[PDB]
């Protein structure tokens, strides 16, 4: 099927631009008034059987001790988590593997960091109360900040956890993040150790309640300990949280067929075939789709996924951002936005002339018959056009 592969390539390009235009990282900034930092970010929780539950986080951290700390320039953390189960464990539990790296400062170490050069034991204790449903969680494992690596197992010590495990991941030690060499002066978290910091958040679950958390993170002997209280209010008993409607298992697939699909979209951008995407190349493709980014906007889009800070999107960086984009689910607003890239006139239907316009602009030399074949592959009800629902099915993996 040459039609379905043209949909895939084009769809992945639109999806790539979507990711580049989104803010998916953990954004950190100095909070001078508190001698610390604040942060904001959003988490996408896959809903079982379809859709996304958004969780908007606001965070602030303040040192526990009076020693000097590092106040960072603006930057972000980028995370990769894998949730699993221990087959021998009968209690309600979560096994967590996590890698976290700082970035967001283009190219061109505190005493506290010394405590993190090797493997450090971790303890986590959480008491929670969500809509009056109380619970406790205890966790243990270790952190290896050299690689930004955490391995932890958590148990609900009160029996059944009344909220989905994924909703507690962000609450359950950012001092283990890997900061690159050129960003070591921006690592507040380690700079506050061993005395530690207080971390507070409010977490807004869209169309549902919110969590309020306060935690003390500090060394107790040789162990890095995170002690947390969590209070949730305003939840719907039958919502995605209290109703346990969120996926547990990390959907970190990535067939080699999918990686190949990603590479095809990569090469639409990488038109000189040197294995990296520049602002110039990104701008070219966006304009072809009817957009008009400034140079500053293009730099910012690249910076959002530019792991090594060299100002371009390298092939491995592109694979990484696309993996994240496919792992997580897009919102209805985001999908409709992609739909509108094709549905130029906004009547709810992608016509042959509209599809032709897009493919032609992307430099895809396609005959009028080829376009027709594309429409047909997607045209479910047979009306000779592609409606939202049919577009969605073409875009879903
Ligand atoms: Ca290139
Ligand atoms: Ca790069
Ligand atoms: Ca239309
Ligand atoms: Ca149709």
């Amino acid at each position: 099927d040459s039609s379905r592969r043209k949909w895939n390539k084009t769809g992945h390009a639109v999806r790539a631009i979507g990711r580049l235009s989104s803010l998916e990282n953990v954004y950190i900034m100095a909070d001078k008034q508190k001698n610390g930092i604040k942060a904001n970010f959003k988490i996408r929780h896959n809903i079982e059987d379809g859709g996304v539950q958004l969780a908007y986080h606001y965070q602030q951290n303040t040192p526990i001790g009076d020693g000097p700390v590092l106040l960072p320039d603006n930057h972000y953390l980028s995370t990769q988590s894998k949730l699993s189960k221990d087959p021998n464990e009968k209690r309600d539990h979560m096994v967590l593997l996590e890698f976290v790296t700082a970035a967001g400062i283009t190219l061109g170490v505190s005493k506290g960091e010394e405590l993190f050069t090797g493997v450090v034991p971790i303890l986590v204790e959480l008491d929670g109360d969500v809509n009056g449903h109380k619970f406790s969680v205890s966790g243990e494992g270790e952190g290896d900040a050299t690689y930004g690596k955490l391995t932890l197992k958590f148990i609900c010590t009160t029996g059944k956890l009344p909220v989905p495990w994924p909703t507690l991941v962000t609450t359950l030690v950012q001092c283990f993040s890997r900061y690159p060499d050129h960003m070591k002066q921006h690592d507040f978290f380690k700079s506050a150790m061993p005395e530690g910091y207080i971390q507070e958040r409010t977490i807004f679950f869209k169309d549902d309640g919110n969590y309020k958390t306060r935690a003390e993170v500090k060394f107790e002997g040789d162990t890095l300990v995170n002690r947390i209280e969590l209070k949730g209010i305003d939840f719907k008993e039958d919502g995605n949280i209290l109703g346990h409607k969120l996926e547990y298992n990390t959907r970190d697939q990535l067939t080699e067929e999918q990686i190949a699909e990603f590479k095809e979209a990569f090469s639409l951008f990488d038109k000189d075939g040197d294995g990296t995407i520049t602002t110039k190349e990104l701008g070219t493709v966006m304009r072809s789709l009817g957009q008009n980014p400034t140079e500053a906007e293009l730099q910012d889009m690249i910076n959002e996924v530019d792991a090594d800070g060299n100002g371009t999107i390298d092939f491995p960086e592109f694979l990484t951002m696309m993996a994240r984009k496919m792992k997580d689910t897009d919102s209805e607003e985001e999908i409709r936005e992609a739909f509108r890239v094709f549905d130029k006139d906004g009547n709810g239907y992608i016509s042959a002339a509209e599809l032709r316009h897009v493919m032609t602009n992307l430099g895809e030399k396609l005959t009028d018959e080829e376009v027709d074949e594309m429409i047909r592959e997607a045209d479910i009800d047979g009306d000779g056009q592609v409606n939202y629902e049919e577009f969605v099915q073409m875009m879903t993996a």
